[PDB]
């Protein structure tokens, strides 16, 4: 306890000694609260005019035109698991860090891999102006060494976590972080190659692919429970067993991690805004709080150990999680030993989302494990059996399901796929303030090109992506402020991405002739275009359609006069 945040707590008491105050009427029951002090201040989704103006059908459509407009679940607690549930984690987390530290070797990160990431543009939930600056001044590197040699020594003075779920950090913090746990990630620890259930580094056009493979090995239904709220549910326990990674570390590193995990994970100190404006001081042990990436490998982590212990439950490896036998004890052992590589592939694990095709269906009805780790499901009874699903292209992952679609010379395509009024009204939208007409054409560009990669068997989409791309300069380059492998970041043509993605580095196609144009890449089945959102039937979608020039040439005559392509003739109806 205070011992490890006190000073963190006392710091902050002084830089508003003026405000200080042990508020009576806090909110707080499961937040540890500490004190008050005075601030005034907040973020609104703002429309992509490039893309609106282009996508006019929808402008009546109240499921896209209502995604522009516009904390009783971290104030929760989660038991204690009971001791056979808490071996079975144990033994289970011990054996995966070793599978994944079979073929990989923990290492630090360095400033220079972290100034290369800053100067790029990369989400680190942080809090000079900014962070460009700051990797450039040797200021910050002082504060930096000086967090840096208080950690060596087991205490900490500045890792403050900011809500807003996101936790925001100040950039030193970040740093502290990446540099003892960013090899997770930097060295793609959760790739399917390493990690067996993982997925990172697989774009959307691979995790179709990985689906109907995991549908090949004999089994039951593929089951996909979401969790309610998985962030909450991460126990001490859970946060325990990811420690152990660092029985795999030696050195320096060894005991920067350690206090990563000890001092900001296992005991964190967060600051958040009340209207009644004041700034809450809380604490608590349990539940994620990380950096985004971190908290991808550690949920992918436990989740995959969660889910082989359902799997062992259901196929009867232990009888009760009251308690472990000393012979089940060695049984869960050589369980692991013996199938946990095998049980691990028939798996699809992105963070707290799962896909699993146990061995047979006594899966769905084992929830003992599931219920007593705190990973109770979404929208079902504690003990009513889970639904699983008969057909890999119904399956939810990754909010997207999967279409097989056979190309006119017999080649399989697996795509991805979403309600189609999901796409277009995310598309509408941007973030953040001082955007110029180029960055927002620009923007709309980079979703453009995504659609064209992605989702080219939307007539829809692929209709208003040609149209995009013909409204904005030819060389103008797509962007994004946060930045899966995205192939459309690029102003290579977006045929030549095709045929590199779906064609060539393809290793579910075995026919590498390229594609010579778009007519050559099908759609969905009509019927099935419009079971996923398409406009085709209306009559609105029709004189967007017939009259897409006039739209393309309303954008272009904002922009001004610049050098354009015109992408409408790749398209049969377009070409004469
Ligand atoms: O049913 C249709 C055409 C459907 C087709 C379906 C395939 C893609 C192109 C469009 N119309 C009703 C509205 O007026 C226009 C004609
Ligand atoms: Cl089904
Ligand atoms: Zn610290
Ligand atoms: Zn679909």
């Amino acid at each position: 306890n205070l011992d490890i945040i006190g000073k963190r707590i006392e710091k902050i008491k002084q830089e508003h000694e003026t405000s200080w105050h042990y508020d009576q009427d806090h909110p707080y029951k499961t937040w540890a609260y500490h004190g008050s002090y005075e601030t005034k201040q907040t973020a609104s989704s703002m429309v992509n005019g490039v893309v609106r103006l282009l996508t006019k059908p929808w402008d009546i459509i109240p499921m896209v035109t209502q995604m522009a407009m516009t904390k009783e679940k971290v104030d929760t607690r989660t038991q204690e698991p009971k001791e056979g549930t808490k071996k079975l984690m144990k033994i289970t987390a011990e054996w995966l860090w070793k599978e994944l530290g079979k073929k990989k070797t923990p290492r630090m990160c360095t400033r220079e891999e972290f100034t290369r990431k800053v100067r790029s543009n990369a989400a680190l939930g942080a809090i000079w102006k900014s962070a460009r600056e700051a990797v450039e001044d040797s200021g910050f590197w002082e504060l930096v060494d000086k967090e840096r040699n208080l950690h060596l020594e087991g205490k900490c003075e500045t890792c403050v976590y900011n809500m807003m779920a996101i936790w925001y950090m100040w950039l030193g913090a970040r740093f502290l972080e990446f540099e003892a746990l960013g090899f997770l990630n930097e060295d793609h620890w959760f790739s399917r190659e390493n990690s067996l259930s993982g997925v990172e580094g697989e774009g959307l056009h691979k995790l179709g692919y990985i689906l109907r493979d995991v549908s090949k090995k004999e089994g039951g239904a593929m089951y996909a429970d979401d969790t309610a709220g998985w962030d909450t549910r991460i126990t001490l326990e859970d946060l325990k067993n990811e420690e152990m990674v660092t029985n795999h570390m030696e050195g320096e590193h060894k005991k920067l991690a350690e206090a990563i995990f000890k001092l900001t994970y296992q005991n964190k100190v967060v600051r958040v805004q009340r209207p009644t404006t004041v700034m809450d001081i809380i604490s608590r042990r349990d539940q994620r709080g990380s950096g985004q990436v971190v908290t991808y490998g550690l949920n992918t982590f436990t989740n995959m150990e969660a889910q082989l212990i359902r799997q062992m439950e259901g196929e009867g490896v232990f009888k009760s999680i009251q308690h472990l036998t000393v012979t089940e004890e060695i049984a869960v052992k050589n369980w692991l030993v013996r199938v946990g590589r095998e049980r691990l592939s028939r798996m699809a694990i992105s963070g707290d989302d799962c896909v699993v095709k146990p061995l047979d269906d006594r899966f769905a009805s084992a929830l003992t494990a599931l219920n007593d780790m705190g990973k109770v499901r979404k929208d079902i009874q504690q003990w009513e059996p889970s639904r699983g699903w008969n057909d890999w292209t119904q399956v939810p992952f990754c909010s997207h399901h999967f279409h097989e679609l056979i190309m006119k010379d017999g080649r399989v395509l697996v795509v991805p796929c979403r309600n189609q009024d999901e796409l277009i009204g995310r598309a509408r939208i941007s973030q953040g303030a001082g955007w110029s007409l180029r960055e927002t054409a620009c923007l709309g560009k980079s979703y453009a090109q995504m659609w064209s990669l992605m989702y080219f068997h939307r007539r829809d989409l692929r209709l208003a992506a040609n149209a995009i791309c013909s409204a904005v300069p030819s060389h103008w380059v797509p962007t994004s402020r946060t930045t899966a492998t995205h192939e459309w970041m690029t102003t290579e043509d977006m045929l030549t991405v095709w045929n590199r993605v779906w064609i060539q580095e393809n290793p579910w196609m075995e026919d590498k002739t390229p594609v010579e144009s778009w007519e050559e890449i099908p759609y969905l089945g009509k019927r099935e275009d419009q079971w996923c959102g398409s406009l085709i039937g209306l009559t609105s979608r029709a004189t967007w359609a017939k009259n897409i020039q006039t739209a393309i040439n309303q954008v272009r005559s904002l922009i001004g006069n610049e050098e354009y392509t015109d992408y409408m003739p790749s398209m049969k109806r377009f070409r004469r």
